[PDB]
């Protein structure tokens, strides 16, 4: 059948997110474009239904798309959400694998706000990477704002009613993306709010430099590769990552790395820290982004870029 969930016509496949089977589509009642993620209906570790509830739990938060349907349709499981634009990894590539300091600050404060409101709903994200932060669609209100998708790695970190934190714990299996994950993750420690923020600091330097110094390491196995990346993260001072860059990014990474395990990070203080970079450089926080100058001032386009 060309239509799932009663109302959603399946369209072009876009197969992001685990190669994890995503299509674009349209709501046949109101023309609203949607993203449709299928998932094999029987699985050991099915994430689609708790991902649906995660979107509902975060419903109304800015930068988090609506979920309109989760259901059946025979062979798979379906989740329908708002359709968004390219990822920050995509735009990073099209901009030459380098973001200006201005673009990094502006995207950083929106990412900090996104993660904060995930944390405010008693969840840690635990899969921070530029591939899961998406901009909006062209000619939309939110075309160039950052959004957050894919909550398959999310976990409750405090009880919602009592607000009491999960116990600290160790010897957890290392999974996530090794390029960005916190040092604590490398050591098998239970993740918490600070670890989402340390991962963000890694992305910030990734954007600013074009590369992180623990990229391109090799080992016989994956486990040993993860260990070498973790070793590099701990012998590279934040001040050397930020050689030639505004020192507020080194102070950011240093401070979130030293946060206590259950501590509530000072999100607004971190945002003011990064905002001060623009003041030291005489720039304004006006929403102008590097990718908005792509292709003569038209921005990203499918024929030329991807
Ligand atoms: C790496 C990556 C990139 C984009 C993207 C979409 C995405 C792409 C474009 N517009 C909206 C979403 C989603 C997605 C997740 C869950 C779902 F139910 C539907 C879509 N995952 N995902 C994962």
């Amino acid at each position: 059948s060309s239509v799932v969930g009663l109302h959603y016509k399946i369209g072009k496949k876009i197969g992001e997110g685990s190669f994890g089977v995503i299509f674009e589509g349209t709501n046949i009642i109101n023309g609203v474009p949607v993203a449709i993620k299928f998932e094999p209906r029987k699985t050991e570790a099915p994430q689609l239904r708790d991902e649906y509830r995660t979107y509902k739990h975060l419903q109304g938060c800015d930068g988090i798309p609506n979920a309109y349907y989760f259901g059946q349709e025979g062979l798979h499981n379906i989740l329908v959400i708002d359709l968004l634009g390219p990822s920050l990894e995509d735009l990073f590539d099209w901009c030459g694998r380098r973001f200006s300091v201005k673009t990094v600050v502006q995207v950083a404060i929106q990412m900090l706000t996104l993660v904060e409101e995930v944390h405010r709903h008693d969840l840690i994200y635990r899969d921070i990477k530029p591939d899961n932060f998406l901009i909006g669609r062209r000619g939309a209100t939110d075309e160039n704002n950052v959004h957050l998708i894919d909550f398959g790695m999310a976990k409750q970190y405090r009880d919602p009613r009592t607000k009491q934190h999960i116990p600290y714990r160790e010897k957890k299996s290392l999974s996530g993306t090794a390029r960005y994950m916190s040092i604590n993750t490398h050591l098998g420690r239970e993740q918490s709010r600070r670890d989402d923020l340390e991962a963000l600091g890694h992305v910030f330097f990734y954007f600013l430099r074009g590369q992180l110094p623990w990229q391109g390491l090799k080992a016989p196995t994956n486990k040993q590769k993860y260990e070498k990346i973790g070793d590099k993260k701990r012998t590279t001072p934040a001040v050397t990552l930020c050689d030639g860059l505004p020192q507020q990014f080194a102070e950011y990474l240093d401070s979130v790395r030293s946060l206590p395990f259950d501590a509530e990070p000072p999100y607004e203080e971190y945002r003011m820290l990064l905002l001060s970079v623009l003041d030291d450089l005489g720039q304004a926080c006006d929403g102008d982004m590097d990718w908005m100058h792509l292709n003569g001032g038209r921005g990203w386009d499918a024929t030329i870029n991807k």
